[PDB]
């Protein structure tokens, strides 16, 4: 239920590691991490998990407070805003692909991540994004949990 | 010179792996190769960096298709998107910085990070950017080239 949503960002936090978008995945963990500490029932499992993840980040960090883009670690504001450019981007495109692309299960996963990433800017930085901004970002949530939904019933398939 | 710039960007690239992100160091590795490559009659040393570099640039293609967002290394328009976002996120920083923030080394590496990457976006996808996009990315590498040049004379730092 719960530590399935956080073990398919942490899958997808590791995907983005592995393609060198080491803050794209940074940041997706730290999300992890406090979508795990928000659960008052943990389980054994998962706090094994809290703790991998905050090596990892806490290592992540060390290695970068090369010293080009800190910025975007220690800016919480200018991270805030490049994970919404990238994200966004990568939404857009999707839309699109929904429209005339193909219908596999790549679409499938590119709408979670989204979802995903999504969801990690707006956990994160709350008191940090517009109102206004907030429920655009919820909406673009919704409309890729909908399309979801529309490809396992082969509706648009 | 030639030989300067490659190993200048070889460098940067470097740098960029150990912060996470790869896929900028990735699109530096296929300038430098380019620009190694530009010289026909080019020193051993660099040729075998030429080399070097393919063996890396080739690497990397085999560990990746992550399987979501492989989309950057084979295509030249997203690519481009994903490169000039960060890029003119990092040049907007460093032109508020040379305003009021501190004039140190990093000002500097920080400008000529900037050139590079304005310059490997022009080099890799000159046959994609609109003709009024060039004169724009020019015009900025030609600025931070300049301030450069106060920052010498101390007219700025």
């Amino acid at each position: 239920s719960m530590a399935s949503n956080a073990a398919r960002v942490v899958a997808t936090a590791k995907d983005f590691d592995k393609v060198g978008l080491g803050i794209i995945g940074y940041y997706l963990q730290l999300y992890a991490v406090e979508l795990i500490l928000s659960e008052e029932d943990r389980s054994q499992e998962m706090t094994a998990l809290a703790t991998e993840l905050l090596d990892t980040i806490e290592a992540f960090k060390k290695e970068i407070g090369l010293h080009v883009m800190n910025t975007l670690i220690h800016d919480q504001e200018k991270a805030k805003i490049y994970m919404l450019n990238f994200t966004m981007s990568l939404y857009n495109e999707k839309l699109k692909q929904l429209k005339d692309g193909p219908w596999d299960v790549m679409l499938k996963r590119s709408l979670w991540c989204c979802i995903d990433l999504f969801s990690c800017i707006l956990h994160l930085w709350k008191e940090n994004i517009s109102e206004t901004s907030t429920n655009s970002l919820q909406k673009r949530i919704k409309y890729c949990k909908i399309y979801l939904s529309k490809l396992a019933k082969g509706e648009i398939g």
